[PDB]
């Protein structure tokens, strides 16, 4: 129970290209990659036009492939947790006949991005898909597969848009083809990550700022609870609706426009539950601004305190934690050298994120595992690059 090895892109490339040479009988022409993500702080704020502070991970999805001349798409994935079958072929969608979600589920992410890809003419293509992002494990495996697909389609047929327009295609694939009405964060960080930086994203204006996060004395420890309660899927849209009810009641376009003071004075305009949801949201936006300021001046102790307040708010007000994540966090915070820890992503399972002195990392891992009633998985990750292309 040491940290799980993260394969370099080169091992992933070598594996994908071999599988491709075997599967299709020729060398692939193209390779792309897009990372998974951990959100340092700013949870359940993106769809509230809030602030988020994710970083791209050294875990990533790689596509290798070649355009076809017959208008068909032919896919193979090797990812272990992928659902059967591992292969799927389908014709390109047309104005007459669209793609539709189905089986196997892993291909719905690719189909969705193809369906909403904005530029024409898109040729068909053959592609192999491999990934080190744990599938469905809370680090945005699906966003990385969407953005990798998008980054591949740009090579088949360049688009002429902005990065946020690409994120929104990928978000639409997730909404329509995976049935998960996500905000913009995961797609945007997968696109926009830079090595050694976190990305402050303003989800109202779509301004982004690269915040340096690279200090050998510091580490980021990701802990996978390896649990995912069914609520991760069904209660996420419930939270979106509750935030929208509160913004409507207060006559605000979004909770970005609402402050705690304003909220407390309109306490009689919303449900008790709604008040709790919106108090989290307004507070988390302020905490994300404060955390970004702290990171910049190298104030990790303060950054870690804000992380802990974010977890408590998520646990108690937004109510999207779970006993597994809580036990993970309470264990991390008992380790000397740990600045702060909190659940990351949507909640009801998945991962926690911990900011700690680098030297403290193996102690945190032994202790967190021992106080965890389940089986934990660990990643030590630096801030990674976002989507990349390599001609083969
Ligand atoms: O079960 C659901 C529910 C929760 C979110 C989660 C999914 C599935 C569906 C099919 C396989 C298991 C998980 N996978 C995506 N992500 C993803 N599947 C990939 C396949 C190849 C490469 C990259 C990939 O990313 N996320
Ligand atoms: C900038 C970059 C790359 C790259 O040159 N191309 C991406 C494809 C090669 C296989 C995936 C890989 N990893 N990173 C971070
Ligand atoms: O911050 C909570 C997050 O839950 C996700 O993982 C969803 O995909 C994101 O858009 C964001 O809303």
């Amino acid at each position: 129970h040491a940290a799980l090895r993260q394969p370099q892109v080169a091992e992933l490339l070598a594996e994908a290209r071999r599988a491709f040479r075997e599967e299709f009988g020729a060398e692939p022409e193209l390779a792309v990659s897009a990372p998974g993500r951990v959100n340092l702080i700013g949870e359940h704020t993106d769809y509230n036009q809030g602030l988020v502070l994710p970083m791209a991970l050294e875990l990533m999805t790689v596509l290798v492939g070649s355009p076809r001349k017959d208008g068909l798409v032919s896919l193979l994935t090797t990812s272990e947790g992928a659902d059967e079958p591992q292969r799927l072929q389908f014709p390109l969608p047309t104005a007459q006949r669209s793609l539709e979600p189905g089986t196997p589920r892993w291909a719905n992410y690719v189909k969705g991005v193809i369906q909403y890809y904005p530029a024409a003419p898109l040729p068909g293509f053959s592609a192999v898909v491999v990934s080190s992002v744990p599938l469905g494990g809370g680090l945005s495996s699906s966003a990385s597969l969407e953005v990798a697909t998008y980054t591949f389609l740009q090579q088949l047929c360049p688009d002429s848009g902005t990065i946020a327009a690409r994120a929104q295609v990928c978000q639409q694939a997730e909404h329509s083809f995976a049935g998960m009405p996500c905000g913009i964060m995961d797609q945007f960080i997968s696109l926009m990550g830079q090595k050694g930086h976190a990305l402050l994203i303003d989800c109202r204006s779509l301004e982004t700022s690269l915040v340096p996060l690279s200090d050998p004395k510091l580490a980021v420890l990701i802990t996978n609870s390896n649990v995912r309660h069914s609520l991760a899927s069904s209660e996420y849209p419930v939270r979106r609706r509750q935030c929208e009810e509160v913004a409507r009641a207060l006559g605000k376009e979004s909770l970005r426009e609402v402050q705690l003071e304003e909220l407390e004075a309109a306490r009689d305009l919303v449900s008790k539950e709604g008040f709790r949801r919106a108090r989290h949201v307004v507070g988390e936006i302020r905490r994300t601004a404060q955390a970004a300021a702290a990171l910049r001046r190298g104030d990790y102790r303060a950054f870690g305190r804000l992380m802990v307040e974010s977890h408590r708010s998520l646990r108690d007000d937004y109510e999207v934690s779970c006993p597994e994540l809580d036990q993970l966090v309470e264990a991390a915070l008992a380790v000397p050298g740990v600045y702060g820890s909190r659940m990351t992503g949507g909640g009801f399972g998945g991962c926690t994120v911990t900011l700690l002195e680098a030297s403290a990392a193996p102690h945190a891992m032994r202790h967190i595992q021992e106080h965890y009633g389940g089986t934990a998985t660990f990643y030590l990750s630096q801030a990674a690059d976002g989507a990349k292309v390599l001609c083969l």
